[PDB]
């Protein structure tokens, strides 16, 4: 059972290569509009704490240089929404697939295309912890990738990455340039909160592994949604809410395991340990995995 | 630090449906061929024991129902290579990347391309594991899924997926048919070996833990390439050659940690386990990442 991401030959074609002054960094190009991360803009001695409305003015479309592929696009017209920058220009990509915008809840999941100099690198499957953070894997240069889930024919894009966080995680916002949790583009040392487990996201996992017929941390007992979320608690763990339960559903009516009696499973793990066991290959228990992508990976949707 | 697959828009556009009678499994459209598991000719009644020469002279063009999306490709001729079939198609595809058909080695990792019904579902990155499987993540009617890697502009192609074992690992072949390992195209089980443990992978891995800062795995000692191999022996880890530390040598200098220093270090783990520590968020030694993914990885390669 393997973290899996999307298919990302959608999004490829719509990566471009931004550069203002001596920061180069990823855009979107969608439509005739190019899609950035604002503090693109910033020189080193404006990193702490930068005046971008002032700053953008300071600013003409040829300090913007736009490159697709060996193609020079032509900034038009420059604006800014809340942390993106949005590059007007003259020609648009005839790659520009079916999208949408989404801001996506804590708990959910979706693929990264990482780049670098507008050309995708890799591919990989995170999840927007519940302090607001991801856990990803971008260098220098990597601003400006992008996060996104595919439904049906649509891409929906979720997450454009701005920075990292002195714990190594990282920290971006939605397509509308809003951040993700409490963090600010300057340059400081930003606490995430506390981060907890998605519970959820657990159960869900547990369920593949029964599915997968890895089965060994079933045990006989039920519990209720109060007494669980007072043991959950204690882990860090999210509470689980009866929006969960429902989400579940179906996972639990597939193996036949009611969704509190795996909340009394997964109880035991937290208590007791896995004394040196594994499920589903994994030594921890494993919370990147929604109820979606289970079924997902378990049925085989395309 | 995380599992990374190359980004897969290349390949999606050579993905087709292939359906032969009862059974419906993916090819790979380059020029104008379609690439499929031979085993899409069987019936029910001729799983055990086929003879795939005699039962590809019962078919003839018309049982091949090859559709790229929509559009129905109207198979010209058949012939077999090995354990793969090659139909000749009346279009060439126009989306045909520049390719090449490679035999990876054991401990070389690639990325694989999911598909279901000739429509790409995930993709992610897997190992060709020391005794010819790979854990992967396959339903029924994932044969026909390629795995690959992108060099420069190029894809290598080096999998076709064929079957799955009864430990629940998978087994397939080169682009020219040929199965990796003992494995053979009949319905039987199979046994692949012992499986061992990369150790020039797990090398590259503590090697990425260093470089990510996480380093309380290191130990004062060194140690000769001989008593390493005897004691990586005892635990089912492969034997580590000269290459092999060759390959590692700009990790090594990277970090100013001599090759055979790391080994003294992995050799300590292996003898006294993690004591509940994780290096680069795992519990267990992680094999399935080669010096060249640590590098790209680590330094951005696109
Ligand atoms: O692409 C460029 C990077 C991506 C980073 C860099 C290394 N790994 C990543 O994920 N973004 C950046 O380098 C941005 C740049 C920008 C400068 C102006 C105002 C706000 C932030 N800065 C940061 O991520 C960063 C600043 C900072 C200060 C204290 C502690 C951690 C920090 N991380
Ligand atoms: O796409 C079709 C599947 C992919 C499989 C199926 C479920 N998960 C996978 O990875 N291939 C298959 O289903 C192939 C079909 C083919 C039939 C004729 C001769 C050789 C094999 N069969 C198998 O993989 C298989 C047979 C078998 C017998 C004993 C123990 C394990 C086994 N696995």
């Amino acid at each position: 059972f393997r973290k899996m991401a999307f298919p990302s030959g959608k999004v490829e074609g719509c990566m471009v290569q931004v550069t203002c002054g001596t920061t180069t960094l990823n855009g979107l190009w969608l439509d005739d509009v190019v899609y950035c991360p604002r503090h693109v803009i910033c020189t080193s001695e404006d990193m702490l704490n930068p005046n971008y409305e002032d700053l953008l003015i300071r600013k003409s479309n040829h300090n913007f240089l736009v490159q697709a592929g060996n193609v020079q696009l032509r900034v038009i017209g420059h604006s800014m929404q809340n942390c993106v920058l949005k590059l007007r220009v003259d020609t648009a990509n005839p790659k520009t697939p079916k999208y949408k915008f989404v801001r996506i809840q804590p708990g959910q999941t979706f693929s990264v295309l990482a780049c670098y100099n507008g050309s995708p690198s890799g591919v990989y499957q995170c999840a927007m912890r519940p302090n607001f953070t991801i856990k990803g894997s971008f260098l220098n240069g990597s601003c400006g990738s992008v996060g996104f889930n595919i439904d049906y024919d649509c891409v929906s894009f979720c997450y454009m990455h701005h920075m990292n966080l002195p714990t190594g995680v990282h920290a971006g916002t939605d397509l509308e340039g809003n951040f993700y949790g409490p963090f600010v583009d300057r340059q400081t040392a930003q606490a995430a909160g506390t981060d907890t487990t998605i519970t959820v996201n657990v159960l869900a996992w547990l369920y593949a592994a029964v599915i997968n017929g890895d089965r060994w941390f079933l045990n006989r007992f039920t519990t209720t949604l109060n007494d669980f979320n007072l043991v959950a608690m204690k882990y860090n763990y999210e509470p689980l809410t009866q929006d969960h339960v429902d989400i579940l559903g179906p996972l639990s009516a597939q193996t036949g395991i009611a969704v509190l009696d795996m909340c009394a499973s997964l109880k035991e793990l937290l208590q007791n340990g896995m004394n040196g066991r594994t499920i589903l290959g994994s030594a921890l228990l494993e919370d990147e995995f929604t109820p979606f992508d289970v079924v997902r990976q378990c049925s085989g949707v395309t």
